[PDB]
C-alpha cells in the first residue's frame, strides 16, 4: 500500500506535534544524541541506529516516508534506543515511557483512518 | 597588569573543568541556550547577553581574555542568566546553584595565585 507525501504529512504530523508538546518529556528527544557533548562516550557501542524527533520531522517534511509504518518504525526506533541505553530509574528512561504512552494513544486512530 | 593567554588558560581551565565534572548539573550549561529548539521563544526578551560553558571554554582556548576577572565575569553572567530566566523551583535554577557553589569554592585560590 503506497501513499503520497502530503497525505502522510497531514495524517501523521499531528502525532509528532503531540510528542513535542510534552514538557519536559520531549526535551531529550528533540535533537540527535551527541555523545561527546553529553559525556556518554559508550553511546554508539550500545546504540547502532540513532533516531530522534528532529530527524523524524525532517523525513515527514521532505517526503521520505511512503507508508505509515515507516514513520511508526522510526518513532519506535527512537524509544527503543532510549530504553536500551538508559537505566530503568533514569529521568531519560521515564520521559521515554511518557512519550511512548502519548504516542500509543495518538497513533492508533490515525492508523485505522489510513487503513 | 598584562597576563599571557597560555598562563590564564593553565590557571583557570581547572576551574571550568570542575563545573563540567558535575554530571547532571552541568548539562543545561554545556552549549548555548537554543530558544527555538528548547521551545522558549521569549528567552531573548529576558536575557540580553547569553553565555555558556562552551563559549567560556573557546574564549580561554583562543586567548580572548586579557585578565582573570573577564573569565570570572562570564562565569557569573552564565549563572545570573539562568537564575534570572528560570523559576526558583525549576531544575535548571537548582543545577545553576550547585554549579555556582562548586565555582565559589574553586575560584578563590586560583585568583590569589594570579593576583
Ligand atoms: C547524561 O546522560 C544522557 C544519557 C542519554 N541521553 C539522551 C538520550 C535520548 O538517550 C538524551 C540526553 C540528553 O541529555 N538530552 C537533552 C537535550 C536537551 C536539549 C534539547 O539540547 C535537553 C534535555 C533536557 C532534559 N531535561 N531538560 C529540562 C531541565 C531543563 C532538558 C536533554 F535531556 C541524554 C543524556
Ligand atoms: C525547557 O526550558 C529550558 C529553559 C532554560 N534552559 C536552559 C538555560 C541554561 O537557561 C538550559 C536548558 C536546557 O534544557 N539545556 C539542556 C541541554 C542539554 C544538552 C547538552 O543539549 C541537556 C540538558 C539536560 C538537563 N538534564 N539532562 C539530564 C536528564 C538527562 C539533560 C539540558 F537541560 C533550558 C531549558
Amino acid at each position: 500500500k503506497i501513499f503520497k507525501p502530503e497525505e502522510l504529512r497531514q495524517a501523521l504530523m499531528p502525532t509528532l506535534e503531540a510528542l513535542y508538546r510534552q514538557d519536559p518529556e520531549s526535551l531529550p528527544f528533540r535533537q540527535p544524541v551527541d555523545p561527546q557533548l553529553l559525556g556518554i562516550p559508550d553511546y554508539f557501542d550500545i546504540v547502532k541506529n540513532p533516531m530522534d524527533l528532529s530527524t523524524i520531522k525532517r523525513k515527514l517534511d521532505t517526503g521520505q516516508y511512503q507508508e505509515p509504518w515507516q514513520y511508526v518504525d522510526d518513532v519506535w526506533l527512537m524509544f527503543n534506543n532510549a530504553w536500551l541505553y538508559n537505566r530503568k530509574t533514569s529521568r531519560v528512561y521515564k520521559f521515554c515511557s511518557k512519550l511512548a504512552e502519548v504516542f500509543e494513544q495518538e497513533i492508533d486512530p490515525v492508523m485505522q483512518s489510513l487503513g
